[PDB]
């Protein structure tokens, strides 16, 4: 069962290459992607109660850690411009052809396995002593110990605020060139969504998409000989799904940067992606995706601090 990620993770390369969901442009506003976020978050939020209701799923909010969430977001989000794209657009971008993301996945791989348990594992242990001991406690919509959440900090059921956030955030994007239209492209991410949390549960990670976890599980299963998990099969999948879709659309190609120096730009922030995300406990899917409509409190610092780090270093290069 673990293989509905290869699955899970073949569907969403395709969703995301064909949507050109890039997270590192749509962190920097347009002076589409935006409104495509919001919609698939609202989506999202019904979806993940909906389906805890009827119990095929279980929301799974992250820890709260105000340094690990504040800090490893900025750098995060620093790291995502110098490599040119967040954890999402780096990984299905390498099914695309371009050789500075196979630099940028591949430092970002080795840097989250050195931060989690390598030469950076002693900075994740001193940040690991803040972690706040909030957790909510076992539900048809919360697994036991999990991280408290706007419902759960607000003593309502989360139908309440999902729902509530939700319409608000529908009329946000409805009241305000490709074909892959960004409402159907949402509904698409969310479906996705839905199947990866439902899949990846009765494979016994309980939680949606994620990056992190996937490289570090691919790099462990080559150089430790551990069995790979659903979210390994599920960045192999995003790999094979992105350049499916971009091999039938005609837009495969090996390419090159302009100047060599990319490559040394982008292994750099690969690296410091890899220490941003696991500090961080999640990337931009396992945040900002997957958690923020689980309506986490972490996951929304971490994106805020996400944005706030990529402006940093948008700054600093341009
Ligand atoms: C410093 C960050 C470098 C990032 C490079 C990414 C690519 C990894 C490949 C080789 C790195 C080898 C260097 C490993 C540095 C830590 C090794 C260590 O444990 O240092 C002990 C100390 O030197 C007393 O024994
Ligand atoms: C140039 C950068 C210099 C450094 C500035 C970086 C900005 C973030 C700093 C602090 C945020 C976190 C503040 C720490 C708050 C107390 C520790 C804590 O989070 O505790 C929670 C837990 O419930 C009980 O320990
Ligand atoms: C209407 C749309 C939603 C609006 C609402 C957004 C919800 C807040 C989001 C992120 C902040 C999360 C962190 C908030 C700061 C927590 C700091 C704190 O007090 O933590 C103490 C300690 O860690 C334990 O007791
Ligand atoms: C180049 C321009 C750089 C401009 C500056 C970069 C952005 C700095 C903004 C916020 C830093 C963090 C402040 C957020 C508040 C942290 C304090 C906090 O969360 O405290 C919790 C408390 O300890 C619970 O017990």
């Amino acid at each position: 069962m673990i293989w509905t990620g290869l699955l899970v993770g073949f569907l969403f390369g395709i969703v995301l290459q064909r949507g050109r969901i890039c997270f590192n442009s749509a962190f920097r506003d347009v002076l589409y992607l935006f409104k495509l976020a919001v919609f698939t978050l609202a989506l999202e939020m019904i979806l993940f109660v909906l389906l805890s209701q009827v119990g095929l799923m279980q929301m799974n909010p992250k820890p709260l850690n105000l340094v690990g969430n504040i800090i490893g977001g900025f750098v995060f989000g620093l790291g995502m411009v110098l490599a040119g794209g967040a954890a999402s657009g780096v990984t299905y971008r390498v099914g695309e052809g371009l050789t500075t993301a196979w630099f940028a996945a591949l430092f970002y791989g080795l840097g989250a396995y050195a931060t989690k348990s390598g030469a950076f594992s002693w900075w994740l242990s001193w940040v690991g002593q803040f972690k706040s001991p909030l957790s909510v406690e076992e539900s048809a919509y919360y697994v036991k110990g999990a991280g408290p959440t706007i419902s759960s900090v607000l003593g309502l059921n989360p139908w309440i605020p999902a729902l509530v956030i939700a319409a608000l955030f529908i009329l946000w994007a409805f009241g305000t060139e490709t074909k892959f239209n960004w409402k159907i492209a949402s509904v698409c991410l969310a479906l996705v969504a839905g199947l990866g949390f439902i899949t990846s549960t009765l494979s016994g990670r309980k939680y949606g998409l994620g990056i992190t976890g996937g490289w570090i599980n691919l790099f462990q299963g080559f150089l430790t000989n551990s069995p790979l998990n659903w979210e390994g099969l599920e960045i192999v999948g995003i790999i094979l799904g992105a350049g499916v879709a971009a091999a039938v659309a005609g837009e495969f190609k090996l390419r090159m940067p302009k100047n060599p120096v990319t490559y040394l730009q982008v292994g750099i922030g690969g690296l410091l992606m890899g220490i941003g995300a696991v500090t961080a406990g999640g990337c931009n899917i396992g945040h900002f995706l997957t958690g923020v409509p689980q309506l986490a409190l972490s996951s929304w610092l971490a994106s805020i601090f996400f944005i706030l780090g990529n402006w940093t270093m948008a700054w600093i290069l341009f």
